[PDB]
């Protein structure tokens, strides 16, 4: 087969029922996640190759960065609750990995204030039970596969993308192979 388990993807021993059609996991501490966002635009390119209206979900993980890593999972829940993911993803990546100006929960909050979220609105969201529930959903999704590496993408809770077996000499060909694989898996 042109696509095979062990090469472009692997199959989960215990499939997850009720899973989103496309589920991505990342960490703001994760260097490959940085590239997936800022230089490869993986999520955008996968969306372009999937039918209109397909649900793509993206969750943050706790297992990198200790205390701040957990704070960033809660900040990501705030971003999802307010619908401001596109405004804060790049400044959070750059604050953690480029300028190294994110050292505390207050520094995370500053990124949202700078992106135009009002302080009263961020603080209300941060402390909300809606956001606590979103934190729990992110943790449970990772726990379902005891996820220990990012970036990770799962299709229909059955197939895991395997980018390690993908040619990296050309960044655009890599993105195309990744997206075409997601499309193949979604049609399985």
């Amino acid at each position: 087969a042109q696509y095979e388990d062990g090469k472009q993807y692997t199959t989960l021993e215990k499939p997850v029922a009720g899973a989103p059609q496309v589920l991505e996991f990342f960490s703001f501490f994760c260097p490959h996640c940085y590239q997936f966002e800022e230089v490869l635009h993986i999520s955008d390119n996968v969306k372009k190759k999937l039918p209109e209206g397909v649900k793509m979900t993206k969750y943050h993980v706790n297992f990198m960065g200790g205390d701040l890593g957990k704070d960033l999972t809660q900040a990501w829940a705030v971003a999802m609750a307010l619908g401001v993911e596109d405004k804060v993803t790049v400044p959070l990546f750059e604050g953690v990995q480029k300028t190294q100006t994110i050292r505390s929960a207050s520094d995370i909050r500053d990124v949202f204030i700078n992106a135009g979220i009002k302080g009263e609105e961020y603080d209300a969201a941060w402390n909300s039970f809606v956001v606590k529930s979103l934190v729990a959903q992110q943790e449970k999704a990772a726990a379902d596969v005891q996820l220990r590496g990012v970036p990770a993408m799962f299709v229909n809770g059955k197939y895991q993308l395997n980018p390690q077996g993908m040619d990296t000499s050309n960044m655009d060909v890599f993105v195309q192979q990744y997206a075409d694989t997601v499309k193949y898996l979604s049609e399985k």
